[PDB]
């Protein structure tokens, strides 16, 4: 059942973005073949040397995408921080995919060790799972705790974006909109002038904390 | 019939916030008698420290409608739930603002050297919080009508009969805008849900009339 298209998914035009067995279709951000992640038991596992050099361990698609609809299943560890990013650009100008590609946050909402300015522990709600990081936050959502599987989906079609989680539409927005522009250009991206620099780019899974697990990664390449 | 309640308006609970004659019911922000403003032909006229005007009365829930006009390059506003006191230099530090500004001819220059306001700094915005997707504004020297409703944190902005947007204070979206946006230097912004109503003028003439208020439950 895992990593297999249903007849209805094939009918809708989904194909496997992860084949269940290896990293065919994937590469390291700013790198070559995938390392520091493994396929184990039909699951992509991210682990997050006579060497001290530290480079991005995030994985990106080889293929560039414009419009798409992607579904995936995911599991994090306690205190995990991962994410799905889209329209990511690579190059020596960048150290990380978040500098260019918008992020669907995958994080330990309740127990990620973030201590605020004032000495208050805990992520703010706009930094939690299913948010379009530093742009949009759901009013309500349902997330299974760390160690349990979750299902997510992102649709992008000519700037129209939807975030879904565990069967529910969290929100949608339009990149063209006045509201989007306000959030983009007066929110938190001063240091990242290339954030959303392009509506075409790579798709990406990140690991910045603990182990993370992905499977059932199915994609509709849209017109 | 400017500055006169219709029988219907009285029946639905509106009263005059401006009487058409003088500044009864108003004071200077952090001050006493109104100065820097004049009543001219039944119109509140601002000439543009804070020299803004605030209601003597505090409001929690309310619905206010008003007519306004600005001079060229005008930068004015309606603000609500304003707090006063020595700790505050200006009404914007506490009360959200419905912007009244010369959208197209305001000589502000950005950090890159481009002149002019971005759309989220223009008329009808809830300053630094919300922006309309579409609106209809009559240009400087012409009259406009506006309305703001506040009901237990639910807010609407209207301009010339159109609902620009609504929002809910304390929603996740509102909290994100409030604490990720531009207010770190203003910790009391938008915290109190009761306070004064306010007109401000930060440049050029502004004109207000037909200022009618419902004091809601």
């Amino acid at each position: 059942k895992d990593n297999v298209l249903t007849e209805e998914e094939k009918a809708e035009g989904y194909t496997l973005l992860f084949n269940g067995k290896d990293f065919t279709g994937w590469k390291m951000f700013n790198g070559g073949d995938v390392k520091g992640w493994q396929v184990e038991d039909g699951v992509i596992v991210g682990y997050g040397a006579d060497t001290t050099i530290k480079v991005s361990t995030d994985i990106v698609t080889v293929k560039n995408y414009h419009n798409f609809q992607i579904k995936w299943d995911w599991k994090i560890g306690a205190q995990g921080n991962s994410g799905f990013l889209y329209h990511v650009q690579e190059g020596p100008k960048y150290k990380a995919p978040f500098e260019t590609g918008p992020e669907y946050q995958l994080i330990d909402d309740d127990n990620y060790p973030w201590v605020s300015e004032t000495g208050k522990e805990g992520l703010e709600d706009w930094q939690k799972t299913g948010c379009n990081y530093a742009m949009y936050v759901p009013e309500t959502k349902q997330v299974n705790p760390p160690g349990e599987w979750n299902s997510s989906m992102v649709l992008y079609k000519d700037g129209y974006v939807e975030h879904w989680l565990n069967g529910e539409k969290l929100f949608s927005f339009q990149e063209g909109s006045e509201d989007w522009k306000m959030r983009r250009y007066s929110g938190k991206w001063e240091a990242f002038p290339d954030y959303g620099i392009s509506t075409t780019g790579k798709l990406c899974f990140q690991d910045h904390g603990s182990k993370v697990y992905f499977k059932n990664v199915k994609i509709k390449d849209l017109d």
